[PDB]
């Protein structure tokens, strides 16, 4: 009693959009930092049946039979996670069920202090995610600041982590745990001091990779497994799997950790795993483990040190100057443009890339600078040569905006106005289209 | 910079187990109440490309930008879900980003009440889900429980939902939350009733009609739509869609849920949203919507009627004696066996099902049921007539079962030392295994 009939044909509205959005995606110069592509072959696994069965628990104390095959799936995401990340199954433990990086925080948050439990992380505005405790003056932004009682420390006006300001913090406010490891942070992170300010305040240490984590697994940037209690990460960023998380515990630093983090993962907070996002993820921690793919690691890093370098010499301000990682973020206060408006600009050239706040900012609202990364472009094949090209593009980008907002206004309202139509956008979005649309495309 | 062999030769490890889960699948009578099979075109959408994009916020309020293609699958699916639950856009919103139902309910319930909110839902020994405020003495086992203040209120003897106790409960309680729709429920709801009981009160009237959505879209069973405040479900269940959830409200019952509601979703819970899974809801809700789903619907109903008929005929006691929809919950009280026995067995002759609270029973572990369900058979092709058979396959189970805790007694280690090799298991599973083969599959 079922509809065999394949996507095009059941559904021909929304194949379209898919068909389009397929499309966006090829002819798109893709900056955004947190976004990758996904091989066939994880794709396969998100498409997979064994997203039909409930296996609620965990291998081999599952509430339900059925689950030897589950178990076996689950169990090598585990293993291959572990690996990935080169710890020790005996040291350290995973958790594979979560079913995105803020799910992932969350559930790991509460395992570690629960309710009204105390917690510090970066400040929005300076590199931080919302689930580090984001709140603001007006409301409890994220739950992570309401269901736990939040601290937030800022980095200073240069953009770098100020650790004795993390110290000041930790002693009087007295967290059980500090959150490091960033969203928009462009700088590699020192955990040994992170470490060793948690351990005189006895507070957990805990360290979201998210976006660094291809860096952490193929040793190229520090390694946090060697200093903290839980690490977390998501898998669709740099590491180029689906959309899923990772929840990793230092059982010999905490004993009884893994029931705590296993529990509040199910039955805490989620019901039933999504098996197909586990397959997916087991798929790409085989990938991650080869050294084929601690060169596009590589890539990735060598391209962001280039188009820094580029973006630098066409008088280009970055917060610290520079990189360390994947990512870069602009500071447009010399040109007298908001990131709102350049992404804007941006977007009808097909370059796509996110507002992104500043250290001088105060509020979220018209920030004034822009993210850009360099894995989904890496993904598709471009090297450090063409970087310059990026860079020329967004330096025109920069120049357009500043053109538009002189010709119809600084309100945003207004100089959206002047972006339809501009014959300077028409041609450069066709520059794009034409290097983009002939890259490789997973 | 990506590899794009096929699952088969990137990992052939994992192909292999996933060969297997497929064939498993295929060989077996599914009675898990919660699950289902899904089409090609729903999995066609799961692995769609449209999951490499991120695209936080709401449609035309997105934080970035190149969301055009996605903004329309976003807008298709909420639009969809309104009209096969044959509500207004003018007098219902619907929030198509929560990722599974655990996580819709979190956040739902967190708009409504907040941290340290009072819930009232129905226990889970009685059909009541975790996500619904369950604990017990030794600890809050759902974050329902924790997060919020939640008390839990009863069945009867008989099983049914004692609204005398509902009314005494929320009176003395007073919570801003009661919550109906349940995980092991036999019987339809008087939401009427419940409207009465929270109107008096002052509290929302929330439904999770997860378990009973198509009835409720078809109209075959009570439309919670026409009383409560808020109407949750998971769409992987009887609506047959993949894993996600959707969160109802309504806007004229309750003007600035919808901000309350969208808010909680993201950005306090989540960050991303999972498009494919939007895209896949999508592609279902269509078909929820048609005249031949219905029909499936119905035959769901027709085969769950002739299942709860025919075991009643073998001297098999069902809570309630029978059942309004598509789950039926055997009382094994007669028969000394308990439902962790009796899964076992049925596990060993590939019969699916899970072992299931009764209300007489005290405490989780032990339980003196198990859950039966129609939608996956129901899905398979089968038909009022083949329930005789699935009758006949359960009634043996049972005795093959008792024979087996007379032979190696009524621990459960012992107990499941009887299974392998038992001649009558394996004459049965290959019953089982022929019939179920078989059967269409999509
Ligand atoms: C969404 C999100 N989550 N975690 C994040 C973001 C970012 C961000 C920055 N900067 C950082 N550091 O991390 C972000 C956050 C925000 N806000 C502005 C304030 C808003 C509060 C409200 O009015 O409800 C909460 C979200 C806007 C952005 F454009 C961005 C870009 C981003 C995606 C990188
Ligand atoms: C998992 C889950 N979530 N929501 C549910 C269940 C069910 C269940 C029942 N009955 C009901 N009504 O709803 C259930 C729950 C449980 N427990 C046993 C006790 C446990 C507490 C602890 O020791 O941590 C909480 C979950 C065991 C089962 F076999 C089942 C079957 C089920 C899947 C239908
Ligand atoms: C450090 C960090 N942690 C967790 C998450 C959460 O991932 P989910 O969206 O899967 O919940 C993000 C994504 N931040 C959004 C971005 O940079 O685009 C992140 O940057
Ligand atoms: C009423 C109800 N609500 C929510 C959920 C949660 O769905 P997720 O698993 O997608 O979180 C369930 C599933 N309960 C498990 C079962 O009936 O088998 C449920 O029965
Ligand atoms: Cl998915």
């Amino acid at each position: 009693m079922f509809n065999n009939e394949p996507l095009e044909q059941i559904d021909k509205e929304l194949h379209d959009i898919l068909a389009d959005e397929e499309k966006r995606q090829r002819e798109t110069i893709n900056l955004i930092a947190s976004e990758n592509l996904t091989n066939g072959a994880v794709r396969e696994c998100l498409g997979n049946r064994v997203s039909n069965k409930y296996s609620e628990g965990y291998p081999k104390k599952r509430y339900y039979g059925g689950n030897d095959f589950i178990d076996k799936i689950e169990e090598l995401c585990q293993k291959r996670a572990l690996e990935a990340f080169n710890v020790s199954d005996e040291e350290w433990g995973v958790n594979v069920q979560p079913l995105s990086g803020s799910a992932a925080n969350v559930q790991a948050l509460y395992a570690l202090v629960g309710v009204k439990g105390k917690i510090m992380g970066m400040h929005l505005c300076s590199g931080g995610h919302l689930t580090h405790g984001f709140f603001d003056e007006k409301k409890k932004v994220s739950i992570t600041s309401d269901m736990f009682e939040s601290k937030l420390y800022k980095c200073n006006s240069q953009g770098y982590v100020d650790l004795d300001a993390v110290r000041e913090m930790a002693l009087s406010f007295k967290p059980k745990v500090i959150i490091c490891g960033y969203t928009s942070y462009p700088r590699d992170i020192d955990y040994q001091q992170f470490r060793q300010i948690c351990d005189e305040v006895n507070a957990y240490l805990f360290a979201d990779i998210s976006h660094i984590s291809s860096f952490v697994a193929c040793n190229i940037l520090n390694n946090p497994f060697l200093h903290a209690d839980v690490v977390t990460t998501t898998t669709h960023k740099i590491l180029r799997g689906p959309r899923s998380a990772l929840i990793f515990f230092n059982k010999k630093r905490n004993p009884g950790i893994e029931q705590k983090i296993n529990s509040a993962v199910f039955p805490s907070f989620q019901g039933g795993p999504h098996n197909n996002k586990i397959a997916a993820v087991a798929c790409q921690l085989k990938e991650v483990h080869s050294p084929a793919f601690k060169e596009y690691t590589q890539q990735v890093l060598l391209n962001s040190k280039a188009l820094a370098k580029a973006l630098i010499s066409k008088q280009i301000d970055l917060v610290t100057n520079g990189t360390d990682n994947h990512l870069i973020v602009v500071d447009l206060r010399k040109f007298s443009i908001t990131g709102s408006k350049l992404q804007e600009t941006c977007n009808a050239i097909n370059v796509s890339l996110n507002k992104n706040t500043i250290p001088s900012d105060v509020d979220c609202v018209s920030p004034s600078g822009v993210r850009i990364g360099t894995p989904a472009m890496t993904t598709r094949g471009a090297k450090e040569k063409d970087m310059e090209f990026i860079a020329d593009v967004l330096a025109r980008a920069i120049k357009i905006t500043v053109d538009l907002q002189e010709q119809y206004g600084k309100k945003l309202v207004d100089f959206k106005k002047g972006l339809p139509g501009n014959a300077q956008l028409q041609q450069l979005k066709q520059e794009v289209v034409t290097w983009a649309g002939a890259l490789p495309f997973p």
